[PDB]
């Protein structure tokens, strides 16, 4: 369209993403399916929220605290699904 309402992080969120996904191979050996998972979540999500402010929260959070807590990364793996199943553009349920 033309504005979303609010700033748009395409790039950051994307960045991010990559941020923590790299972040996840170097943490998630014991599940490298994490990535994919991740990735996959992401790539299927709206791309209007990856662009969205909503995602910069959401991965600025995670990231944040996964460096601090790459135990809790999973948390932030899960969250960061949660958060791109709950805002996927075309969803089924998964």
């Amino acid at each position: 369209g033309s504005h979303m309402g609010k700033k748009c992080y395409k790039l950051e969120n994307e960045k991010l993403f990559e941020e923590f996904l790299e972040l996840c191979k170097m943490q998630t050996a014991d599940h490298p399916e994490v990535v994919p998972f991740l990735y996959n979540r992401q790539q299927r999500a709206h791309s209007l929220f990856l662009a969205s402010a909503e995602f910069c929260n959401i991965l600025s959070r995670v990231l944040s605290r996964a460096r601090s807590r790459p135990a809790k990364l999973y948390v932030y793996i899960n969250e960061l699904c949660t958060v791109l199943k709950a805002h996927s553009a075309k969803k089924k349920l998964n």
